[PDB]
Parts: C-alpha cells; structure tokens; sequence
C-alpha cells in the first residue's frame, strides 16, 4: 500500500485563470452507505461541458467526510481526475466504474478545477 502526503492543494491551471484542485484521500474501507466507492460526495460524469467534451462534476458532498475535510471540495466542481484517470471524455457509464474501480484502491486522488477567484461578498 502506498502511502502519500494528502490534504488538498489549489494551483493556478495551466492558463493561470483556473485553479487546479489536488486532493488525495487514504480509506481502507467501502462505504458504508449506498455510495459506490465516493470519499463522500455524488459525482455525475458522462456530462456536457463548456468546452464541447465531457466532464463529471459534484452535486453533493457530505459534512465530515474525507473529500469534506481532508479535500474541502464542493458541489459543481468538475472532476477532472479521479485516481489518475480522465473523467472528462466518457460517459456516466464509463465514469461510474473509474470511480468504482476505486473501491478497492487504499488511495484515491482527485483532481477538480475551480473558477479562480472565490467569492468573498
């Protein structure tokens, strides 16, 4: 089992507009609830993006999970990588079993863009 730094880390993207979302989590275990290997959050792929392809983006995350604490991330981000594969350019079919396949994988790392500039008020 190989085991890494995790936490989360924000980078600007290869333009400098967006911001590169790095998270990386180490579980040991399924989910207990009906979630299909998610740290803690309902990820959709298979789905349309800006640009043309496709992307997967989260709807829900929940409170106090490991992609909640250890990865601070949030609903709509689009997931661009999920353990090292390319979310974006499949369907939910195809997407759904990327995510899976990590179900048994001690770590996980994913990686979403974020709009740079967060809102302050």
């Amino acid at each position: 089992g190989s085991s890494g730094s995790s936490g989360v880390t924000w980078q600007p993207s290869k333009e400098g507009d967006r911001l590169i979302g790095r998270v990386i989590l180490n579980k040991r275990t399924t989910m207990p609830k009906d979630s299909g290997a998610l740290l803690g959050l309902k990820v959709v792929g298979g789905k349309m993006t800006d640009l043309g392809r496709l992307g997967a983006f989260i709807t829900k995350v929940k409170k106090g999970s490991l992609a909640d604490v250890v990865g601070h991330l949030r609903a709509g981000d689009e997931v661009l990588e999920w353990n090292g594969k390319p979310l974006p350019g499949a369907t939910n079919e195809e997407v759904y079993n990327i995510i899976l396949e990590s179900k048994s994988e001690p770590q996980v790392e994913i990686i979403v863009s974020r709009p740079s500039g967060p809102s302050s008020g």
